[PDB]
């Protein structure tokens, strides 16, 4: 199982982890992306390892890198910033934009984006954006099959098809360059070291059909994936990577994308009130009603994130923030019944007044989720 494997991972993460000092970064909630760019992009590897201090800009009086994750990956990833764009064939995830090159510096901002999702992985963090498979298969090293590329080039696809099953030699006079239109010109690419001078053959056409597989996922998108994965692997090395495929790498950068009821209830803590307390009755009636788009905001409004970590509800304050599991609590506190349960997102805590009804309890509890 995953949490296995994982677990030797973060093991060997938590050892590069300096036990002193920490990564301190405080921005704004309304310039949370660039304000998280200048910071993060300021420092060396070596301080992005060192425990997470995440504060606020003046909320810090009246913190959780869980809540700056949550709210710095919407920002990131929503195509208005350019760096990604939704899948045409795939309209659920993401994929990097190859148009991406409008903003000039947008090659140190994927190299940000590599860097907040190394850094959440790293501190036992999770990153709420879904990404498409090649996107996976990518960042984890390994090769593209030829299968895949029927979908995306079906022409290229049936000429490297043919090379496989057929006897190239009285026939082929291919190299290991690729000529393309470059938008408006045609332009030769080598797919290995002097590969306009290294023929195809029998010997080395395998070889010569994955990487020009290989090279068309690339294809838009070469300096984009570079610079993000230079930023990855700054907190998460590629050997360490090795014994997973692309959805347990999905699962390790993501985390469980279903909340478990069952779960979420028996990693539950109760503060000022008992199981059969009126409140906690009611809020998990509330919680039975809601839809899965209607848990996962009522996870945000308490925990600061959406993100369920594959251990479950149980490892819930990730690696760093305070001391460790700091679980789901409900907290019976006593105030006007006609306030809104108030969250304090750095301990997953809930503060529901002593409501007089269930329906009393349900809407002030869905008011407090859209807001």
């Amino acid at each position: 199982d995953l949490v296995q494997k994982l677990k030797v991972l973060r093991h060997e993460l938590s050892l590069q982890q300096p036990q002193a000092g920490h990564c301190r970064i405080e921005v704004s909630r309304e310039e949370i992306f660039e304000e998280s760019y200048r910071q993060i992009m300021k420092m060396r590897p070596k301080d992005l390892k060192k425990r997470l201090m995440v504060k606020f800009r003046g909320e810090e009086g009246l913190g959780v890198a869980r809540e700056w994750l949550y709210l710095l990956c919407h920002e990131m990833l929503n195509p208005y910033y350019g760096l990604f764009q939704y899948s045409t064939d795939n309209i659920y995830m993401l994929q990097i934009n190859p148009d991406s090159s409008i903003n000039p510096d947008h090659l140190s901002y994927f190299h940000f984006v590599g860097r907040i999702m190394g850094l959440a992985v790293f501190h036992g963090h999770y990153i709420n954006g879904g990404f498409t498979v090649p996107f996976y298969k990518q960042l984890l090293g390994k090769p593209i099959q030829l299968s895949d590329l029927e979908s995306v080039d079906p022409e290229l696809h049936k000429s490297l098809v043919w090379i496989l099953e057929n006897d190239i030699t009285p026939v082929l006079d291919h190299t290991f360059c690729v000529e393309h239109n470059a938008f408006g010109r045609i332009l030769q690419h080598e797919l290995k070291p002097n590969g306009r001078n290294v023929p195809v053959t029998e010997e080395n056409k395998k070889e010569y059909v994955r990487l020009y597989v290989n090279w068309r996922f690339m294809r838009g998108i070469e300096a984009q994936f570079l610079a993000l994965q230079k930023g990855f692997n700054e907190l998460i090395p590629q050997h360490l990577l090795k014994p997973f495929d692309q959805k347990e790498l999905e699962l390790i950068i993501g985390g469980l994308d279903k909340i478990d009821l069952n779960d979420w209830k028996s990693n539950t803590r109760l503060k000022h009130c008992v199981a059969d307390s009126n409140i906690v009755r009611w809020f998990w009636q509330a919680v039975e009603t809601f839809d899965e788009e209607r848990r996962a905001r009522l996870l945000q409004f308490v925990t600061g994130s959406t993100r369920v970590p594959l251990q479950g509800f149980k490892a819930l304050q990730g690696s760093t923030g305070a001391a460790g599991p700091r679980l789901f609590t409900i907290h019976l506190i006593d105030a006007n019944t006609d306030n809104l349960p108030k969250a304090h997102t750095c301990f997953n805590r809930i503060d529901i007044p002593p409501y007089e009804s269930y329906e009393k309890l349900y809407e002030k509890l869905l008011t407090a989720v859209e807001e």
